[PDB]
């Protein structure tokens, strides 16, 4: 019965840490799935983030792609609302340090709401994510996602290109699961891609360290005929 026909409005609400580093971050706005496009507004809610904004993206609701008229068969994340879905991941980054998440997604009446817990254990202090060298950019990636039978779930991983601001590159090998919170119901999908394409920006009159995050997924990845 899984029913993002709406402009469903979105809370995000991360709380984190990262070598000691404790902060907290609030996201609010709109996603349309019928466009694969959604639009976001990120404030640290502790004063001043410890680590670059595009470090975050992929952490801070995949229910949003847009799955073509002949793929719904196989979008889990919609099929799983709103009792909703557990997304957890392991991200290391080369030469430096490691994030798990463990994130809930699910409906709150009108709402679609993201909790997570991120802790990052072991970054180098002027490394290029706590010493903040990285581009405010976020390139795109056609992310491979595949069913797994015994969890129950879909699964994922994928290297993320972060720019670094002297021309190098910061590999972020991203590895994740996703888990139903209810029993019974779910679309179990053969393997398929999710194309995400990401704008980052600032609001002009926002004082708060803040990240706006235009975003657009598409599934594609099945043909037919």
């Amino acid at each position: 019965e899984e029913l993002f026909t709406g402009v469903v409005p979105i809370l995000v609400e991360l709380d984190g840490d990262v070598n000691g580093h404790k902060f907290s971050v609030r996201g609010e706005g709109e996603g349309d799935a019928t466009n694969g496009k959604l639009t976001l507004k990120f404030i640290c809610t502790t004063g001043k983030l410890p680590v670059p904004w595009p470090t975050l993206v992929t952490t801070l609701v995949q229910c949003f792609s847009r799955y073509p008229d002949h793929m719904k068969r196989h979008d889990f994340f919609k099929s799983a609302m709103p009792e909703g879905y557990v997304q957890e991941r392991t991200i290391s980054f080369k030469d430096d340090g490691t994030y798990k998440t463990r994130a809930e997604v699910k409906f709150e009446g009108d709402t679609l709401v993201n909790r997570i817990e991120l802790k990052g254990i072991d970054f180098k202090e002027d490394g290029n994510i706590l010493g903040h060298k990285l581009e405010y950019n976020f390139n795109s990636x056609n992310v491979y996602i595949t069913a797994d039978k015994q969890k129950n779930g879909i699964k994922a991983n994928f290297k993320i290109r972060h720019n670094v601001e002297d021309g190098s590159v910061q590999l972020a090998d991203h590895y994740q699961q996703n888990t139903p919170i209810g029993d019974g119901p779910v679309l179990l999908p053969d393997n398929h891609y999710l194309s995400t394409q990401s704008v980052l920006s600032k609001d002009p009159n926002e004082k708060r360290d803040h990240m706006v995050l235009l975003e657009f997924v598409t599934a594609a990845g099945i043909t037919h005929g």
